[PDB]
DNA sequence: CGATCACGG
DNA sequence: ACGCCGTGATCG
């Protein structure tokens, strides 16, 4: 169709209205220090495209930019407040993002462009990002006169699209949901970003010595167990090694061949000493080449900083990822990886890491969601929720569960409610079949109200056509009233997980809102750095630690109110790995 | 490029 | 058929 717009020279007062719709566009993938490209402006008055050497360098638009009282809409207004304050601008009055709204109505769309969002309202006046950029090795920003038109379709959907947006989640009661939760979030999340976490360098860089020596250590003695040389890493070249060579009982088979995975490796030990030694190899791989390696070649060499992004419109629950670095999956579970954790450094002499968790925080919600008496009366009286459902499927006292039949019904208590069955259960645990079977009567009929919200969930679901969170945030489960058992099987199985991991999520998210008003509240220094998704690292100075210690944790643990209480741990050290 | 494997929640 | 949600390295 036909769009008039100005393609403008320098920057006019009709341009700093106070309600316009705003493209900053970054067309690297990853936005720190990126180029901005171009800019549009979309108003009352007009449709205009602004060159970023004029605009940025232009003291009315950033003033304009920086004025919280004059309303931008957007779409990923994060990815524009990195990249500008990258620039040293602030970006201040972002009232309305169409990426978090259209995440919002659906996760399972997978907005991820304007178009995208427009689809779904109709709107055919925007063309898709990758057709105007090119795809992969394509990649590539047009002709200004091309590239001006494709921004300021942008900043016009935006603008005609807000309308129907906010209309359709108020309908949802998902309105509040946008503007109290995930937007204010947002402008947070970009704050942890920037600020980024600093790593010492020089320690990773050590421990990656170390590790090549082991890795090769343990290679060679791989080698001369198996009485050949063989990718190691290759799970097909192990897969003949084990089963065609060595002859090993052939445990499990997938749809490309057999399986060795760490399960099937743990089977495998009566048999051949060499399957732990693959399994030691495998640990160690993975520290070097994801958690030295990986994270080395992103970390900022004048700063030692890296910088992660939070994507906030990605997973279908709710959760926040992270990327390029992952932040969200350093190693705590064994104490070889966990010493990765040393490296994660205050950004500043005298300050320390401060690391806070939420605890057992999906049980107590689903204590919460499915009025269990039993499962709530362990959390109001603070019963180890673990030792209490060991008790129960052991059928033993407290003093007789041991710390190997807490873990067994640690895996009781995330699986059954998401729907392991007893194959799953015996699989996981290396146990019998029939006792898995008994583990799953017993839980059940000592947690009657759970077995229930299972049930009722499934219905819920399939009457609805979704599933709901504590916050109203939805995920829709089409496939929920299939015919196909096993098609079936996996949305009901989402539909009892999704509500649990993703109130789990509101309510951190929650948090992080409530504790940024504080910190900036007693005008703090204390800052956030990370969320893994049931925890909130932060770093302050070391004389703000008493505070912390008690705002942190209080802050958390009233971030809403349940039908039980929720618990936070606390910790600070001068590396991550100390605090705890 | 989709599976496999390992790491976290 | 066989708990859920993620990212990265690596393979063929
Ligand atoms: C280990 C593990 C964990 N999870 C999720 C669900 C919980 C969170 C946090 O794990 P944690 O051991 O702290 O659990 P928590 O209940 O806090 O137990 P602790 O009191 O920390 O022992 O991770 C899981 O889904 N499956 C697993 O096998
Ligand atoms: O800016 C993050 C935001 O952008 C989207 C696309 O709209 O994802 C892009 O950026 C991510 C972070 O660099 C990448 O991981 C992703 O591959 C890229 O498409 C959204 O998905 C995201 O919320
Ligand atoms: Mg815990």
């Amino acid at each position: 169709a036909k769009m008039a717009f100005t393609l403008a020279d320098r920057v006019t007062e009709e341009m700093l209205a106070d309600k316009a719709a705003l493209v900053v566009e970054v067309v690297e993938e990853n936005y720190h220090d990126a180029p901005i490209v171009g800019i549009a402006v979309v108003n009352e008055h007009g449709r205009f495209f602004l060159r970023p050497e004029t605009a940025l360098a232009d003291p009315q638009f950033v003033a304009w930019l920086g004025d919280e009282t004059k309303k931008k809409s957007m779409f990923d207004s994060k990815r524009a407040a990195v990249a500008l304050k990258w620039k040293g601008i602030e970006l201040c009055g972002v009232s309305f993002d169409l990426l978090l709204a259209a995440y919002l109505l659906d996760p399972a769309q997978g907005v991820d462009d304007v178009a995208a969002a427009a689809k779904m309202k109709q709107y055919e006046a925007v063309r898709p990002d990758e057709a105007v950029y090119g795809k992969g090795a394509k990649r590539a920003v047009p002709d200004e006169p091309v590239l001006a038109e494709h921004l300021v379709r942008k900043a016009a959907a935006i603008w005609e699209l807000e309308r129907p947006f906010l209309d359709e989640l108020r309908r949802n009661e998902q309105d509040r949901l946008l503007v109290e939760l995930e937007q204010p979030l947002s402008s947070i999340l970009a704050e942890m970003e920037f600020a980024g976490v600093k790593v010492d360098t020089k320690r990773l860089e050590q421990m990656g010595k170390e590790l090549a020596e082991q890795l090769g250590t343990v290679e060679q003695r791989i080698y001369e167990l198996a009485g050949q040389e063989f990718n190691i890493n290759s799970p097909k070249q192990l897969g003949v090694i084990l089963f065609e060579k060595l002859q090993l009982p052939v445990l499990k088979k997938t749809k490309t061949g057999y399986s060795t995975s760490a399960d099937v490796l743990e089977k495998l030990a009566p048999y051949h000493e060499i399957v732990e030694n693959i399994l030691h190899y495998r640990q160690l791989g993975k520290l070097q080449s994801t958690y030295i390696e990986g994270l080395l070649k992103v970390v900022r060499p004048a700063t030692k900083k890296v910088h992660t992004i939070f994507n906030q419109a990605l997973t279908q629950t709710g959760r926040l990822s992270s990327t390029e670095p992952n932040l969200q999956n350093i190693p705590i579970r064994l104490e070889e990886g966990r010493k990765i954790r040393q490296a994660f450094v205050p950004s500043e002499s005298d300050w320390l890491i401060f690391a806070a968790d939420y605890s057992q925080i999906e049980l107590r919600v689903l204590a919460h969601i499915a009025e269990d008496d039993n499962l709530m009366e362990a959390f109001r009286r603070d019963l180890d929720i673990h030792t209490k459902t060991a008790m129960d499927i052991f059928q033993v006292s407290e003093d007789e569960v041991t710390p190997n039949m807490r873990r067994q019904a640690k895996a009781v208590n995330y699986g059954i409610v998401y729907g392991i069955s007893d194959y799953g259960l015996a699989q996981n645990l290396n146990i019998s079949r029939k006792e898995a079977a008994e583990f799953i009567e017993r839980y059940f009929e000592s947690f009657p109200g759970v077995k229930r919200y299972m049930e009722n969930i499934v219905q819920e679901a399939k009457q609805k056509g979704y599933v709901t969170t504590l916050l109203h945030r939805r995920r829709y489960l089409p496939d929920i009233t299939s015919r196909n058992f096993n098609v079936r099987s996996f949305a009901e199985r989402m539909a009892m997980n999704t509500p649990i991991q993703g109130s789990a999520a509101d309510i951190i998210k929650k948090a992080m809102i409530d504790l940024n008003a504080r910190l900036k509240e007693e005008r703090l220094q204390a800052h956030l750095l990370l969320q893994v998704h049931d925890e909130l690292i932060l770093e302050a100075p070391k004389e703000e630690m008493e505070r912390l210690c008690r705002l942190v944790p209080e802050v958390m643990e009233q971030a809403v109110t349940l039908r039980v209480p929720l618990k936070v741990d606390y910790h600070y050290g001068s590396t991550w790995y100390d605090a705890k």
